[PDB]
């Protein structure tokens, strides 16, 4: 007899953060580490900045959030802590995903965080993860914390290491599917702000953008955070813009296709000279340089314009590959 297995079990991870992956959310320094003297604590305070940390899950299997979401366990751990899998009692017990909103804060701070992100529930595009709700629950210490509720997205991110870079045609075809989602965001006065391979999910059917935490209004300065090697150099002066999102498209294509030099764990600005890929596909190299131009006024004016040039480049890459 063949067994009846719950397919959710294979989707979840052991709810322990390995020591090599423990960092302070505030100052970025390693925390919760074992030394030649003492064992690393799963929760405590950062010895350098004094910020509280916890690598323990804040929602346990069987917990019910806002009388609606039945927690099943953990999917992954990130910058905002654990990412939980839950079953939505309003939508037939469909598995959904919960993620925290702020690393720390009192009741008023949590309420303000939920309210400021509520607009994401109105973002509707087939290539952008759907946000279903914003809910409150108590953490492992009894203090109320806010959660974003989102659609469960299948597959894995486009993040590729030095040995598994995508062929140019594949990477372009992927970004051509992403660019209309950016055009859609720009049409409603929003910037995605966090485009990078790790935030793009590849499913059995399509591509989907996740991690809407950086989504912001054009020319606003409330959120300036970004990854060195992906973020536009002028973000401090202009705030997020269509031009900063175009720059991230260029950086994303480069990170998916090129063996980019890295320094202190981040990709260096610009593109390497004599790179075999850029010498092979000239129009592609020209498009990337335009997209990452240090002058934002020199970049593609709109995502629709970039898509039009990119379509032309795909035809040329496909023809060259023969
Ligand atoms: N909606 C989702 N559906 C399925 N898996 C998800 C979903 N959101 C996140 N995950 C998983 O969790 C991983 C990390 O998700 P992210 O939102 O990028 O978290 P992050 O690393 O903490 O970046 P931050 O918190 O937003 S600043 C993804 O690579 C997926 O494996
Ligand atoms: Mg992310
Ligand atoms: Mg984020
Ligand atoms: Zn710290």
């Amino acid at each position: 007899r063949a067994p009846d297995i719950d397919p959710l079990e294979a989707l979840m991870t052991n709810p322990v953060v390995p020591e090599s992956k423990r960092f302070c959310w505030n100052c970025g320094r390693p925390v919760g580490r074992s030394d030649s003297e003492t064992k690393g604590a799963s929760e405590g305070w950062c010895p350098y900045c004094g910020s509280p940390y916890s690598f323990l899950p804040q929602l346990n299997p069987g917990d019910i959030v806002a009388g609606q979401y039945e927690v099943k366990g953990c999917i992954a751990h990130g910058g905002l802590g654990w990412i939980y899998l839950a079953l939505d009692r309003n939508v037939n017990g469909r598995p959904v995903v919960l993620k925290g909103l702020v690393h720390s804060g009192d009741a008023e701070a949590q309420a303000m965080a939920m309210a400021e992100r509520q607009f994401l529930a109105e973002v509707v595009h087939p290539s952008i993860v759907q946000i279903f709700n914003f809910v409150e629950h108590t953490d492992r210490h009894g203090d109320p914390v806010g959660y974003i509720v989102m659609e469960y997205v299948g597959g894995q991110s486009l993040k590729r290491s030095k040995g598994q870079k995508l062929p140019v045609a594949e990477a372009i075809a992927y970004l051509l599917e992403i660019l209309p989602a950016l055009s859609y965001l720009h049409s409603i006065g929003l910037v995605y702000n966090d485009l990078k391979p790790e935030n793009i999910m590849l499913t059995e059917e399509q591509l989907k953008l996740i991690d809407l935490g950086a989504v912001s209004r054009i020319n606003s300065f409330g959120y300036l955070y970004g990854t060195p090697g992906f973020q536009a150099p002028e973000i401090v002066r202009t705030g997020p813009t269509v031009a900063t999102d175009i720059y991230t498209v260029g950086r994303t294509l480069a990170a998916l296709t090129l063996d980019l030099p890295t320094r202190n764990g981040r990709y260096v600005d610009g593109l390497p000279e004599d790179d075999p890929v850029l010498k092979t596909y000239d129009s592609y190299g020209r498009l990337l340089r335009r997209a990452i131009d240090p002058d934002p006024r020199q970049r593609f004016t709109t995502a629709e314009e970039m898509s039009a040039q990119l379509t032309g480049v795909l035809r040329e890459v496909v023809a060259q590959d023969t």
